[PDB]
C-alpha cells in the first residue's frame, strides 16, 4: 500500500516516547524516526538501542528532519512551548498528536497553536517506570487511548491517528477533553493523590522508635507502588488538571467521612452495607 | 518430643486464615488432630472434604468431645468475646488459647479476664483480601511477621509454646504491647483499608448518567484498591474494635492530605515536588 508517513518525531524521548518508537518500528514502519530532547543522554541512550535513528537537542534542527508525524510524549507543561516552535518549523500538512496525562484546556491551546494539525491523545498504559531504558515495543496492546476530538479536529488526521494506535495494538475511543479531565482526575489522579498522603501519613505518623514503614504487610503494600510514580509528571499532572484533582478529593472526603461517621456512631449493620457495596463494585472490574 | 505438648487443635472460625493455620500446622508436621468450631456448616463440610480438618461441628457445645488443648481463634474479631465465654468452661485448665485477630487493644485484656492464664494475644501479618476456607493455603505465613502481644498476665511457657508454633509455620516473630500494636496496626493496615474503600464508593457517587467511572481502571485505580475486595464482616469488626485508633489513624491522613491540597490550590511548584519526592524512601 501507502506512504501516508515518512519521518516521525518523538518529542521527548523517555519510557513513552520510546515505547511508541519501539511499538512503531515493530508494527512494520519503514520511514525515520527521530528524536527531540532537552538532555542529550536520552537522545544517546536512544541511538545506541536502535529506538531513533537520529536526534537533537537543539529544536531548529528538527527542520532538517522534516518530520509528518509528531509524537509529543515529554512533560505534559512542556508542551505549548514546544508547540509554539513546531508551528513555525513544521508544513501546513503534518500531524501533530500526544499522549499526555491531560487534556481539557491543553488540547484547545495546542488546536489554537498548531492550527488543524493538532489531535489530542492518551494512552491509558500502565506499567509506572522513568526513561528511554525501560520502553517497552508491546505496550499497548490491549490498552484503552482515547483520543479527544472536538469539532475543529481534522478528520483524516484524527483517522490517521486512531489508525496509528491500532497498529500499535491500541484500542482507540473517544471522549471531549472535559470529560477526560474529569473521568481521570477521578479515576487516576485521584487515587495517587491519596497514595501520595499515605505515604505522608506513615511519615510523620512514626516515632523515633517505630518506624512504621517496617509493617507494610497488612495493606499498605500496594501502596507503595505509584507512591512510585515520577514526582515531575504526577506536580504536571495534579497542576494541569487542578480542578477536577480538587473536585476528585472533595468527593472522596465525602466518601471518607461517611465510613467515619459510621464508625463514630458505631454503626454495624450499615457499616457491613457500606463495606459489600464497594466490595461488589470493586469486584465487578 | 513434644508431639506431647500439642495433641488436639481446635480452628476456631474455619475461613481463609484459620484453613491457612490449619494446613500450615499439617504441613509442618504436625500429627495430632485438628478440629474445626464454625457457624457455617459449609464451612465445616468444605474444611473436612479438603483435608484442611480432621472433623468439626456448628455446635459449641460438641467441642468438648474434641478435647482441645490448643484453640486458634480466627473468626471476625468481635466474635471472640462470648465464644471464649463458652470455652472456659469446656477447656481444660491446661489448655492454651491464642488468636489471628487483626485487633489486639481492650481485647487481649478482656480474653485473659474471661480465659485466665490460658490465653495468649497474637496476629499474623500475611494474607490477602480473600476470604473463605476454599482460599486457604499451606505457606501463608513463611516469612512473615507474626506479632504476639504478651502483658504482665501472660503465662511465660505459653507464650513461648505459642511463639514456637508460629515458628514452626515459617511466622517471624516479634512483640508489641496490646496498645502499640493497635496503634501500629492501626495507621499501616486499618488506616489504608478504609481509604481504599472510600476509594471506590467515590467511583460510585462522582458517575453519572453521562458516564460509569468503572469502566476506566489501570490509570491506577486498580492496583490501590484490591484490598477494597476485603471482607466487610471482618472490616466492620476491625474498624469498630480498634475505633480509637482508626480514627486517629485517619484524622493524621487527613492532615497529610489536607498538605498537599494546600501545595496544588496555590500551585507551589516546588513544596509540591519534593512533597511527592516523599515517596522515594
Ligand atoms: N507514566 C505512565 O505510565 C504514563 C505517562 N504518560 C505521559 O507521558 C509523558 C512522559 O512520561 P514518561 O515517558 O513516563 O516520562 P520519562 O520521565 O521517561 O521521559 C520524559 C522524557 O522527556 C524529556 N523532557 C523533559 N522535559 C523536556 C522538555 N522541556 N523538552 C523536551 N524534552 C523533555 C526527558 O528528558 C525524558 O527523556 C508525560 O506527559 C505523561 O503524562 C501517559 C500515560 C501513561
Ligand atoms: N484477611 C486477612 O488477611 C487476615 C485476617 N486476619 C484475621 O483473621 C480472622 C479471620 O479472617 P478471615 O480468615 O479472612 O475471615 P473468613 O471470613 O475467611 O473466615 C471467618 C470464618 O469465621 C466463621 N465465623 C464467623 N462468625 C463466627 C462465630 N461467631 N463463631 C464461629 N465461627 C464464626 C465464618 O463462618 C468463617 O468460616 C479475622 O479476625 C481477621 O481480622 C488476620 C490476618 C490477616
Ligand atoms: O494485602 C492484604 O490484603 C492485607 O492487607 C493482608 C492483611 C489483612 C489484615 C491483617 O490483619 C493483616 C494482613
Amino acid at each position: 500500500k501507502s506512504l501516508s508517513m515518512q519521518n516521525v518525531l518523538i518529542v521527548g524521548v523517555g519510557f513513552m516516547g520510546g515505547s511508541f518508537a519501539k511499538s512503531l518500528r515493530r508494527s512494520g514502519f519503514k520511514g525515520k524516526i527521530y528524536g527531540y530532547d532537552i538532555n542529550p543522554e536520552s537522545i544517546s541512550k536512544a541511538v545506541d538501542l536502535g529506538i531513533i535513528d537520529e536526534g537533537t537537542t537543539s529544536i531548529a534542527k528538527v527542520e532538517d528532519f522534516s518530520p509528518d508525524f509528531v509524537m509529543l510524549s515529554s512533560p505534559v507543561r512542556t508542551f505549548r512551548e514546544i508547540a509554539k516552535k513546531l508551528s513555525y518549523i513544521l508544513s501546513e500538512d503534518a500531524t501533530v498528536t500526544d499522549q499526555g496525562s491531560v487534556k481539557g484546556k491543553l488540547v484547545y491551546d495546542l488546536e489554537n497553536i498548531l492550527g488543524k494539525r493538532f489531535v489530542g491523545g492518551h494512552p491509558i498504559a500502565g506499567t509506572e517506570k522513568s526513561g528511554v531504558e525501560y520502553s517497552l515495543d508491546n505496550l499497548y496492546e490491549g490498552k484503552k487511548v482515547i483520543l479527544t476530538p472536538t469539532k475543529k479536529t481534522d478528520k483524516k488526521r484524527l483517522k490517521l491517528v486512531k489508525r496509528v494506535w491500532e497498529d500499535v495494538g491500541g484500542v482507540v475511543e473517544y471522549m471531549s477533553p472535559e470529560l477526560h479531565d474529569y473521568v481521570f482526575g477521578v479515576v487516576s489522579h485521584l487515587p495517587h493523590a491519596v497514595a501520595f498522603a499515605l505515604v505522608d501519613t506513615l511519615i510523620h505518623m512514626s516515632t523515633p522508635e517505630v518506624d512504621l514503614f517496617k509493617y507494610p504487610g497488612g495493606g499498605f503494600k500496594d501502596f507503595t507502588r505509584i507512591a512510585k510514580s515520577d514526582p515531575i509528571m504526577w506536580r504536571d499532572i495534579f497542576l494541569e488538571n487542578k480542578e477536577n484533582v480538587m473536585k476528585a478529593i472533595e468527593g472522596f472526603e465525602k466518601s471518607l467521612n461517611h465510613l467515619k461517621e459510621l464508625i463514630v456512631r458505631e454503626a454495624e449493620e450499615e457499616l457491613v452495607e457500606y463495606l459489600k457495596e464497594v466490595k461488589i463494585k470493586r469486584m465487578e472490574i
